[PDB]
């Protein structure tokens, strides 16, 4: 089964992945932790994504695709995560799904407020260490566990993420309506009641 997550930065579109993966069976593909560990290694990808990420702006599609099929499965079970972002980009993904004989057999939509998101943004926090994610009211690191705030998690970053996703990654939805295969989430409510919708949609 091949999963396309779509919504908003900071509709839990990276925590609903790595619970499904772990407990379901799933690869977890997510563009935004592969690009960071790109930036971190200074790696050319890295170099070049650097300036976007750190302004909001999305990273050039041509790079993204190239990425999108180093790390690409075999087969079986895939999330996409924060990828496809724009009509080019969901072009590339039905056109390397082809040639692997696959297809999107789900695009969920994590449905949820400007306002809901950018509280879970502001207050989202990371372990360097083990990459594991927190919130500082939801999720609330443990004693001792070191984290820091991303850098496109400030709160001119998050205006222009959220802006570019109306402006370049919105159009989705009807992309995959006409597919037939888009799904709405009620991105809005706690993790576990999330989740559940999540299962309900995919069985
Ligand atoms: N599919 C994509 N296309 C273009 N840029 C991307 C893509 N995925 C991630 N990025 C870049 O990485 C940033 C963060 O990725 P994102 O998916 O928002 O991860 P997170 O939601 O965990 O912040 C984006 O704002 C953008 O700069
Ligand atoms: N349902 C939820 N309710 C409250 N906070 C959440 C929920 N899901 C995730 N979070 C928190 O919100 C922030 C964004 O979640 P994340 O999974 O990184 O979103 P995305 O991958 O869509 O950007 C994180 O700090 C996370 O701990």
């Amino acid at each position: 089964m091949i999963l396309v997550f779509l919504g908003p930065p900071g509709a839990g579109k990276g925590t609903q992945a790595k619970r499904l993966a772990k407990e379901k069976g799933f690869v977890h593909i997510s563009t935004g932790d592969i690009l960071r560990e790109a930036v971190q290694k200074g790696t050319p990808l890295g170099k070049k994504a650097k300036e976007y990420m750190e302004r909001g702006e999305l990273v050039p599609d041509d790079l993204i695709i190239a990425l999108i099929e180093e790390v690409f499965p075999k087969h079986g079970n895939v999330i996409f995560d924060g990828f496809p972002r724009t009509v080019k980009q969901a072009e590339a993904l039905d056109e390397m799904l082809e040639k692997k004989g696959l297809k999107v057999d789900h695009v969920l939509l994590f449905e949820v407020p400007d306002e809901v998101v950018i509280e879970r943004l502001s207050g989202r926090r990371i372990n360097p260490e083990t990459g594991e994610v927190y919130h500082v009211k939801y999720n609330p690191p443990p004693p001792g566990v070191k984290v820091i705030q991303r850098e496109d998690d400030k709160p001119e970053v998050i205006k222009k993420r959220l802006e570019v996703y109306r402006e370049q990654t919105a159009p989705l939805i009807e992309y995959y309506k006409k597919k037939g295969i888009l799904r709405i989430i009620d991105a809005s409510k706690p993790v576990e009641e999330v989740y559940r919708q999540v299962l309900e949609v995919i069985g």
